[PDB]
């Protein structure tokens, strides 16, 4: 599909939600990375949440090898902007991809000022 | 061993956490159903968590039989009380307790007014 | 839109989860209630989760009045297929319904053997 | 009080809890580690959970100083060690320590092979 970037088969998608509000966490950073061979990390992908509160197309399959990669959510700015003060600075999603090929990786996250939690749905996507 | 009520060897104990402050969620008032025979559901015992969010001494090793059980928080005066309005009525954990022997048993609450989590922790008595 | 029943404009979709399996929970039981003059609960809407594990079109923005609404979900079961023993009964999620004008109600759940979070995601849908 | 390191009034510690089995997850390791003035990140101490799944004695209120920390929790060895393949590779909390004063901190995780939730409880030192 898309060339280089872009969302070839969409291989990952991130959806942020806010747990205070009951509702999608809006324009939130999120920044993605991949481990280099020096073993530090390498930018990869990044943007802000829709109004959905989901960020796609960060990547292409062709772009997704397996690999380690950190998912980085700037937790903490957006906190500030609700006038609440954050414990966490960020939170980040370590993990290995495509172990045994590639799938769809659905990074989710709930957010309080105090807590956050994050969970993956991998599915085998069809046709 | 403690006869009545009480807290013989704690066999239940809840724990209630504020995801928005940080800290331990007190004054949660705590009720606590047994099933009867009938399908309905008996008041079995009450309390509201002390300042470490802890609630102990709701029933004895007695007393505590093998049944089913709802303990029914409620979050809504809790999260009102603050100045911020819910969205569940409560929480309940319902559950089939002592089928193989009397265990004690730490039922965990973390609260966000939109969202919540209940753990279980079931431990063997040994002294 | 749909009369009676269906989904006039979609009000609630229930989305449940597997936290163990990292994939959405398919084929479980979602039984939803209203709380009747009575006061006990009144059978409304009925279904078990899609592929995606998702459960929409329960109801119609129509019949979805302000009340007090139960979503009860057979977690039980769902385990006890994949050869685990989970520690509830089942989920609910309590809440009052549409307290100033109707809007969509997300209804997540994340299913573990001993633990279940659940999130409500309040949209005020548009066009 | 407590010099060099230890525990003085147990300003950091770490809970672990398994959802799958609904016990303390035992045998954890955790390392801690300091924002150095040099944007690194340097060891700071280091530990492994009790058959409570608790770790104190992690530091001291001397050596405890103002600053950015992050709590690495190895919950890859912890799964495989139970014949799960987890999806994180890790869990990571980072926060600012002590920006206004002293506080003691209680950093709790909850696990799942493919989700994990983290609380943080601030409470003010008293005795």
């Amino acid at each position: 599909g898309p060339t280089g970037t872009g969302e070839s088969k969409r291989p990952l998608m991130v959806k942020v939600l806010d747990a205070v509000r009951g509702s999608p966490a809006i324009n939130v950073a999120v920044h993605v990375f991949r481990k280099a061979a020096d073993d530090t990390w390498e930018p990869f992908a990044s943007g802000k949440t829709s109004e959905s509160g989901e960020l796609h197309g960060l990547t292409t399959e062709e772009e997704f090898v397996e690999g380690i990669y950190k998912v980085e959510i700037d937790t903490k700015s957006y906190w500030k902007a609700l006038g609440i003060s954050p414990f966490h600075e960020h939170a980040e999603v370590v993990f290995t991809a495509n172990d045994s090929g590639p799938r769809r990786y659905t990074i989710a996250a709930l957010l309080s000022p105090y807590s956050y939690s994050t969970t993956a749905v991998v599915t085998n996507p069809k046709e």
